[PDB]
């Protein structure tokens, strides 16, 4: 899968993006790379953010749906016409698919200025998609009109402008360059997000010793257009908290556990030893196994280059507080090469040949943990009359 090894770039904390191409001939469009939603979705309108768009007019191939799709979200919205055209991966698979795209028409705080993409491929489950779960998704699409098996995987890897990042997406399999040591797989819990569930969480080894079922409230998922690493109110303040007190002999103002304040230590002697692993471990395969992922420091505290004092290597804390359950963003994947498994309904972890780490520590994954009698640490989130109501033919 060598075309396909760093076929994905971004900004730091501004989302990895893998080139595409739509219509005929071929629109080359930078598009985000999304396992929490299930649009693919595009600009094709001017946009003060966008250096360029879909122009659907200037494509043979484009057939108009006649459908509107609008997509309110907490942070903002976009909306657009539906239609369907020719979509290829020029650093994937040798294969163009006819999918559904969402030309984006008008946004409010979607798009983001030098973030430089222009588009969304939503690589998460119909049940999430908008209007509704009949939209086929891309990844549906590319497997039923091609032979390319049904997984992907990701390895994404961590003064005037921000740090390029970079990374794989290998379309359909899994290559085995991109991690070392074992690749434990946790079952995909339910498929809509790509859910999942941990069953413990340590900081620095010490146990939180909370109910599990807190650690998956009201869902735990896998997400790379997610920066963070994000936690359930209580279970974000226990944490919080076991990471204050390692890192104690430092004192550092309220904003930067809220992720609002950057602290710094001159060039090359950050501290990281006085911060503490953090392991997530993850139901197994196997009735009553686990196993764990560790990060570093190294990934939860996410370099940011300061204008006014290059002088120093600055940090934001890149752990925060959810009311929609865990997520497990960029700051988590950033430290392993991530299988996600369609066919098998299961996402694989196994250490990356490219995470941050020192001589001291390593970002890990382990196992197997066996609990001689493992608790459901599923949420059954409360049934609304409208969900109820839906009709699933
Ligand atoms: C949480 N999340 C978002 O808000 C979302 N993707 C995820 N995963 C998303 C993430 C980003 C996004 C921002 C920063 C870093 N990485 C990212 F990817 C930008 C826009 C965006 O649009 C949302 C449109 C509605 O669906 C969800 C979409
Ligand atoms: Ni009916």
């Amino acid at each position: 899968f060598v075309e396909m090894v760093d076929n994905l770039r971004g900004k730091s904390g501004q989302g990895y993006y893998v080139e595409m191409t739509v219509g005929s001939p071929p629109q080359t469009l930078n598009i985000l790379v999304d396992t929490g939603s299930s649009n693919f979705a595009v600009g094709a309108a001017p946009h003060p953010f966008l250096h360029r768009y879909y122009q659907r007019q200037l494509s043979s191939t484009y057939r108009d749906l006649r459908k509107g799709v609008y997509v309110p979200y907490t942070q903002g919205k976009w909306e657009g016409e539906l239609g369907t055209d020719l979509v290829s991966i020029p650093h994937g698979p040798n294969v163009t698919v006819r999918a559904n795209i969402a030309a984006i028409t008008e946004s409010d705080k979607f798009f983001i200025n030098g973030s430089n993409w222009e588009g969304i491929l939503g690589l998460a489950y119909a049940e999430i998609a908008r209007p509704d779960d009949s939209l086929e998704p891309f990844f549906d699409s590319l497997v039923k009109q091609t032979h390319v098996p049904n997984l992907f995987s990701l390895q994404l890897c961590g003064s005037e402008v921000l740090a390029s990042v970079g990374g794989s997406m290998i379309i359909g399999g899994i290559d085995h360059s991109l991690y070392t040591g074992s690749l434990w797989y946790t079952p995909i819990r339910r498929e809509w997000y790509y859910e999942v569930i941990i069953v413990r969480v340590e900081i620095n080894g010490q146990d939180l010793k909370m109910d599990c079922k807190e650690y998956n409230y009201d869902k735990s998922i896998v997400d790379s257009g997610t920066t963070n690493l994000r936690l359930p109110k209580k279970v974000f303040e226990a944490a919080v908290k076991s990471i204050k007190a390692a890192s104690s002999t430092e004192k550092f103002p309220d904003g930067f556990w809220l992720g609002e304040q950057l602290v710094c230590w001159q060039a090359g002697t950050t501290p990281w030893n006085i911060f503490p692993v953090i392991s997530l471990y993850l139901m197994g395969e196997v009735t009553n196994q686990s196993f764990r992922i560790t990060i570093l420091p190294q990934q939860y505290l996410r370099p940011v280059e300061d204008v006014a004092t290059s002088q120093d290597d600055c940090y934001k804390f890149a752990i925060s507080q959810s009311s929609t359950g865990t997520v497990m963003g960029a700051v988590i994947m950033e430290g392993f090469y991530v299988v996600f498994d369609r066919a098998r309904k299961r996402i694989g972890f196994a250490v990356s040949a490219c995470h941050v780490h020192d001589e001291f520590r390593t970002a890990a994954v382990e196992g197997p943990f066996v609990t001689l009698d493992m608790e459901d640490c599923g949420y059954n989130i409360p049934q609304t009359d409208e969900s109820r109501s839906h009709h699933h033919h």
